[PDB]
């Protein structure tokens, strides 16, 4: 119905207004596999696990802060976030067999699992219309909130997306994000210029 995942209504903290189980059923997870990931010394072939192959950004930076074992719920959600963009990056393909050839690999129950979720099937082939086409990045924001711990700086993420900074901030908004300029105190944590803080757009959720 919507492009945003299922909201808690009751949620009385930010990290329960999108619960992990509305993102992610609770059965494709067990197929989220990322011991081998955290496990991995190596950046290059942590990497290399993923998904979603075309050198995502958001992924490389993001890997950096998820090392421990209990983190890996997050390292799931980073994993599923690769091949999200990876099915938004190739949403001109219409079948199965193709859109395999253009990912890593993934457990096929995930990629079924996008399908049926996030595509119309031609009366198999398929077709991502519009609004499914916002519903993977809808998706794919609600995730980097979990991520990014609620506050989220557009700038870089739209860079690291691939996307317009205005389209990031007008699905933030669609997601019930409020986006507006960051604090003087968010620019002292943030690292940025105090004098033009304003200016420096931040999404963040509330309740």
């Amino acid at each position: 119905d919507r492009p945003t995942p299922l909201a808690n209504i009751d949620a009385t903290d930010v990290e329960q207004i999108y619960p992990i189980e509305s993102i992610i059923p609770k059965k494709e997870l067990q197929f989220i596999r990322v011991s081998s990931i955290l496990k991995e010394a190596d950046k290059e072939k942590k990497l290399e696990l993923f998904p979603y192959q075309n050198n995502s950004k958001y992924v490389a930076k993001k890997l950096d802060s998820l090392t421990q074992p209990s983190q890996m719920t997050k390292l799931q959600l980073l994993y599923y976030l690769s091949l999200l963009l990876g099915v938004y990056e190739n949403r001109r393909v219409n079948n199965k067999t193709k859109l395999l050839e253009r990912l890593n690999s993934p457990p096929e129950i995930l990629v079924d699992g996008i399908l049926s979720r996030f595509t119309v099937i031609k009366p198999r082939s398929y077709f991502i219309d519009p609004q499914n086409e916002d519903k993977i990045l809808c998706y794919i924001l609600a995730i980097i909130m979990h991520l990014d711990n609620f506050i989220v700086e557009i700038t870089p993420l739209a860079h690291e997306l691939n996307l317009k900074p205005s389209k990031v901030v007008s699905l933030f908004r669609v997601l019930g994000a409020i986006v507006k300029g960051a604090t003087v105190a968010q620019a002292e944590a943030f690292g940025i210029p105090k004098s033009t803080a304003a200016s420096y757009k931040i999404a963040t959720m509330k309740v």
